[PDB]
């Protein structure tokens, strides 16, 4: 039994809310958040830039140390950083940016990083900015991830029209 309320089920192990992830991570404070990063993890819009808005920077502040160290993450990658203070950790994921041209199959590979954690609060990966298909990362993440994983989708006819399609 976890905190997570008012998740409606799609399968065994994936559920999935119209929420803010923000929100729904102050309110849990989840022992992992997703972040829908880049391979240079700047934070400055979409998901990435509302995380690190609600952690007042800190999360960039911390990105940029480890980028100093470590360089750039591989698309498809990931790295466990602190969560400040909306999660234990945050789980930065890197998505293929298809508008970009990277490689679509590159969204399992990013998906596998969520089976490292038994239990995580995600948004879809490679959406938004990156401009791949809500229906299409939904359905990646089902036949990909096996740890529970809850999901935030922050736009309401989204969030919608993803709960009536077939997975
Ligand atoms: C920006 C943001 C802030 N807080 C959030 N929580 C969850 N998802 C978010 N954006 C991605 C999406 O869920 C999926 C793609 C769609 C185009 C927009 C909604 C956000």
């Amino acid at each position: 039994v976890n905190s997570f309320s008012g998740y409606l089920k799609l399968t065994d192990n994936v559920y999935i809310k119209n929420a803010d992830i923000v929100e729904e991570a102050k309110k849990v404070k989840p022992t992992v958040v997703v972040n829908a990063a880049n391979v240079y993890l700047k934070h400055g819009g979409g998901v990435a830039g509302a995380l690190n808005k609600a952690t007042n920077n800190a999360m960039q502040v911390e990105s940029d140390d480890y980028i100093a160290t470590n360089g750039p993450l591989k698309v498809g990658g990931s790295c466990v950083l602190s969560g400040h203070n909306l999660a234990k950790h945050c789980l930065h994921v890197v998505g293929p940016n298809v508008n970009k041209g990277e490689d679509i199959q590159l969204l399992k590979s990013a998906y596998e990083n969520f089976n490292q954690h038994e239990v995580l609060l995600a948004p879809l990966l490679s959406a938004g900015i990156f401009g791949a298909d809500p229906i299409h990362s939904l359905r990646v993440c089902v036949d990909t991830v096996r740890t529970n994983v809850y999901l935030a989708v922050f736009d309401k006819n989204l969030y919608d029209k993803l709960v009536s399609s077939f997975l």
